[PDB]
């Protein structure tokens, strides 16, 4: 049963886990990425930074997930991801007394990190394969799924905010001392054209699309610059999270519009409307797949109903202080809309807050 | 002598009776229906004034001792105190009976003004004591509960009214009280729509046009009817032409050509859903919550407090209306009400412990 679990107690886990829940992560502007990616930001600050704040990331998360009802944290998926984070844990915690002016231990570090990004590709389907054997066992009582929501969310933000940081490191600092004009900033485009994103989640989508059910709906953009009429829309943004929210999006519309047009010769096309105002950049993705009732919308955003394309790609919005909305008309098609910030400076990452008391304070006049 | 809070205290301590469209429905016109609403409405009306009368004492007392606040507290008074004159009276004498009725009437009358009357004592709360931001959360959700109250009362009072009035040839013969169980959506849309051009023109010499799309899924060519209140689908569809065609013609005040607004009726198995769509140049994600914020609405073609009483009318059959805009380009607002008549019941403020906390506490 908890062989994984065991091994994790006997290498320490516990110890660093509990050390480092004790602290609060510190969340970063966009600003502070795209300076700790110019030339005048040094890999021994980024190296001393990360040894500190990956660990209480991590840490901070490895404590919620020891919260988790036990009928879901004893699932072996569960227990797995759980394993993956002790050994990432672990691996980092040897840096801890390493020295910053040797060379040889920045090139370790990235190194783990690589190896700590890769180690992680597939905890979102097995999170989700855990979800199903609790689902497949137990009941679908809906308090117990309030309680696997609220902590998903947490989760998977917590994994947004943590492969950035490894990401920046990794593509910033991969090995040797490298030529003047990086195109981007790590993961961070800083004219990120927003229609070359949209173009790019609909070809992989229309791939899949056309693989799975042998016809795809056509794509059509319009533009809108408010300020600059009809000047191509860029932004500062990190184009593979756009790509993400974009790419399932496109599948969800695709999949209701093909459904819904059994016997016809035609696909309505998906249509998509990018427009920049002064505080937001706001991407609609309009189909006619024959809508959700109201009732049903709550249940798309539901990990216990992967299917977690549209939980996660919220996420993803939130995570630089967007949001993803969706409007259906029950008989028509479905209106998705991704909110971004215009500017950069309001861009801070939005992290779980963590260590808030147990003990609710009470309030009078 | 006449004891307000000995009866606001006794009918206080019992809960609303939420009704169906189908209960609304199947009452008939005969003295046998005429003496169950008289003998229902004689207890739930006083529980349904009650219960909103505790909530306004509770209140805090910056608001409590406004001049409109007080004057709509003795309005209800009046009110509750006309219909204990009917708690001891036979249902069987036909005088109680139609005494009751113009009892009715004289209470809707009494209330008319009280919408605009409780909005101007928020305004004397504002311009006497400020606006710290605690109380302004205690007033939106005590505003909330007072406007979803106040509709499911002249709900109440507008059935018994119009089925027991005994007028020979009457307005609405097809209506069973304020219900039309074949209410055409795209008729009330062309009224709201014909009202709200009419405001626009005047105040601006230029109005946007309205085109409509129907949606049908089930049975395509067929015109979209429902079982409801016209004149709620008339109150919310009034609103929101009001406030598009104001985006439309502020963000095009020097254009001869405006974009249309662009109505879509859908109704599918469970929903019947309405989109107004304007190319009004929207509103940021940021400043949506204001729209339906009693505090921040006196319009800043403007009511104010349109919006957030548009949507209680359409939460109150179980229904929503919600607003999605694009800053630079328009908005979205979406009415979606129940398409069967059994998925619609009258949604109350729930009346207890936690919900009278609220005005103690964050
Ligand atoms: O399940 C998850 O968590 C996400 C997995 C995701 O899978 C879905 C999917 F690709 C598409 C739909 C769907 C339907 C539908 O046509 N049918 C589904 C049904 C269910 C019940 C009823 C009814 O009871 O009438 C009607 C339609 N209509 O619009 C959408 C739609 C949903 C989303 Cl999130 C979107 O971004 C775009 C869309 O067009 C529903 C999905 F679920
Ligand atoms: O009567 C009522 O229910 C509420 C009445 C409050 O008055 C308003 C109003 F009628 C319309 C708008 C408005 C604007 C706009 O942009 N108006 C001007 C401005 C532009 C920029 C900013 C900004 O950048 O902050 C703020 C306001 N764009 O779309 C809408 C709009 C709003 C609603 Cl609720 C609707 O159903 C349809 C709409 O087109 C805003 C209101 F505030």
């Amino acid at each position: 049963d908890k062989a994984l679990l065991k091994n994790a107690s006997l290498a320490g886990a516990p110890k660093y886990i509990e050390h480092f829940s004790k602290f609060s992560p510190s969340p970063l502007s966009m600003k502070q990425f795209l300076d700790f990616g110019s030339s005048n930001a040094c890999e021994k600050t980024s190296f001393t930074f990360l040894r500190q704040e990956l660990p209480v990331r991590l840490a901070n998360i490895m404590k919620e997930i020891n919260l988790l009802p036990d009928r879901v944290l004893s699932t072996p998926s569960v227990q797995l991801v759980q394993s993956w984070y002790v050994q990432s844990l672990l691996d980092i915690m040897e840096f801890l007394d390493k020295d910053p002016e040797d060379h040889r231990t920045l090139s370790q570090f990235t190194d783990a990190l690589v190896t700590i990004r890769n180690r992680h590709n597939d905890v979102v389907p097995t999170m989700a394969q855990g979800v199903l054997e609790y689902k497949d066992t137990y009941g679908d009582d809906p308090v117990s799924n309030q309680n696997i929501q609220y902590f998903l969310d947490r989760f998977y933000l917590s994994r947004i905010s943590i492969r950035m940081l490894i990401n920046q490191h990794t593509l910033i600092f991969d090995g040797s001392t490298n030529p003047a004009h990086p195109k981007h900033i790590g993961s961070i485009d800083p004219n990120c054209n927003v229609s070359e994103v949209v173009k790019d989640a609909y070809d992989m989508a229309k791939l899949l699309c056309d693989k799975y059910y042998m016809a795809s709906p056509d794509l059509e953009i319009q533009e809108i610059n408010a300020a600059n009429s009809k000047q191509p829309i860029h932004m500062v943004y990190v184009p593979s999270h756009l790509y993400h929210m974009l790419f399932e999006l496109f599948k969800n519309a695709m999949r209701a519009t093909v459904e819904s047009h059994e016997s016809s010769l035609i696909l309505p096309p998906i249509k998509v409307m990018v427009a920049l105002g002064e505080e937001d950049l706001s991407i609609k993705m309009s189909d006619r797949g024959g809508g959700v009732p109201l009732r049903k919308i709550e249940r798309l955003f539901s990990y216990m109903y992967f299917g977690y394309g549209l939980p996660i790609s919220r996420l993803y919005a939130k995570y630089f202080q967007g949001d993803l909305q969706l409007f259906s008309m029950e008989g028509f098609g479905t209106d998705a809309v991704i909110y971004l910030k215009a500017l950069s400076t309001d861009s801070v990452e939005r992290l779980p807050v963590y260590n808030k008391s147990a003990w609710r304070h009470y309030q009078t006049i």
